[PDB]
């Protein structure tokens, strides 16, 4: 994303919202997420204009409408204006809009609430920052611990364990490696920075059943090594003196059916962090040295502690 009075070119856009509908699926993800880091600097950076050259041909803009997908606390602080295959979008300064200090796509950290693990929104990331500044339990789960130490399963039971704060199922997808890379730096966050909890790949989450992943896809050591590169890689952050790494507990759970085993459920417990863990580097930007720049993690939060 090009800088060039502060004004960040976004490149060629296809614009309308039937014309975006209709676009190649990965380019209109692409389009929107080039056009978002430009807002989201500019909007800590002190306002600027952003550029774009319209490529769908015949756009107009009060007849065709505009088609990007903005969070709608941004949107106060945006105009747009069509000029021939041109696009300018005016972008005033955050100016500590809603309390929070800085604009952000989106913050990483994650928390979870019954059956639903969710980002933490700006406001509720800036109230878990400062209760976690200002600190100085039980079993989370006997059932969950019951589930996740025992050795084998029946394919497709269901279970009576349910889904809660501290208890979540997710499927593998078919590249394992994709799925833990993508889904349990979430469930990681989340039970971390909530109240600790047992997350178990290879459970369907609507029918609670046991379905695991083959095992023929699956080398149980290697899958034990990612998972910790995995979460050693994950960014906290501390106000403590000790500053403990991220503590869990792993196991492989068999799967079998007719008498031979089938699969694997991966069980891991999550405990209770002293602090905060994000799932990945928090989306915030600026402008820095003519770029558009992400703040590293040390950096958004200390802007967002004021
Ligand atoms: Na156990
Ligand atoms: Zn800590």
């Amino acid at each position: 994303v090009d800088t060039n009075e502060c004004v960040v070119d976004a490149g060629k856009v296809t614009l309308g919202t039937q014309q975006r509908q209709e676009m190649d699926p990965r380019l209109r993800e692409k389009q929107n997420e080039i056009i978002l880091r430009a807002v989201c600097a500019l909007l800590n950076s002190g306002g600027g204009i952003i550029k774009a050259e319209i490529e769908n041909k015949g756009y107009n803009y009060e007849r065709h409408g505009v088609g990007l997908d903005v969070p709608p606390i941004f949107r106060s602080h945006l105009d747009k204006m069509q000029k021939e295959n041109h696009f300018l979008i005016f972008v005033k300064s955050w100016n500590t809009e809603a309390g929070v200090p800085l604009a952000t796509l989106c913050s990483n950290l994650y928390h979870r609430e019954r059956t639903s693990t969710d980002v933490m929104d700006s406001q509720e990331a800036l109230a878990f920052l400062k209760c976690r500044t200002q600190t100085p339990e039980g079993n989370i789960n006997v059932s969950a611990a019951a589930l996740f130490d025992r050795k084998r399963l029946q394919y497709l039971e269901k279970l009576n364990l349910p889904e809660s704060t501290h208890v979540e199922f997710v499927m593998f997808s078919t590249d394992v490696s994709h799925c833990v890379k993508d889904r349990l730096p979430k469930c990681v966050s989340a039970f971390a920075n909530t109240e600790g909890g047992y997350v178990f790949f290879g459970v369907h989450d609507e029918t609670c059943q046991v379905i695991g992943c083959e095992k023929e896809k699956i080398d149980l050591t290697s899958l034990r090594a990612s998972i910790d590169g995995c979460i050693k890689k994950l960014p906290v952050h501390h106000f403590c003196t000790q500053r403990p790494e991220i503590k869990y507990v792993l196991n492989f759970l068999e799967v079998h059916d007719k008498g031979a085993l089938r699969g694997y459920v991966c069980a891991i417990k999550v405990e209770k962090f002293c602090c905060a863990v994000f799932a990945k580097v928090p989306s915030s930007w600026q402008v820095k040295d003519n770029r558009v720049r992400q703040l590293p993690t040390r950096e958004w939060t200390a802007w967002m502690m004021e």
